[PDB]
RNA sequence: GAUGAUUGUAUAUUAGCGGCUAAAUGUCAAUCAAACAUGCGAAUUUUAGGUUUUCCAUGAAAUCUAUUUGGAAGAAGAGGCUUGAAAAAA
């Protein structure tokens, strides 16, 4: 029993430098360690009053 | 120092939001301006460390407004990318 058509497969980070795997250097040098990435918020805006 | 706020001893009291202090932030189980043990009360970090196999295609910025604007690019928006082409004999 075949697809038919080739699947996806998987991508796991910091995997080898070489694969084809999304950015680990980014997401940890200019990035915002908070565990949250920003403020616990759904509307920020950066000071500014949001659009609302 | 040694006739005196002398020394020494069994068993006892004061417990951390505290007590002791002839008053030093000195001491309470040999780094106490606030002791030690346990915690499904399962700890937070704009700083900072680490982040694991290959090959190929494509390919940045250090610019702007705002944040009483910062500095070792924090967050939000905008800007920046695959559009084209480039094959010829009276």
């Amino acid at each position: 029993l075949r697809l038919m058509y080739k699947r996806k497969s998987k991508r796991r980070r910091g995997r080898g430098d070489k694969s084809n795997a999304k950015g680990i250097r980014w997401k940890h040098v200019h990035q915002q360690a908070g565990r949250y990435k920003g403020p616990r918020s759904r509307t920020f805006e950066g000071g500014k009053l949001p659009l609302y």
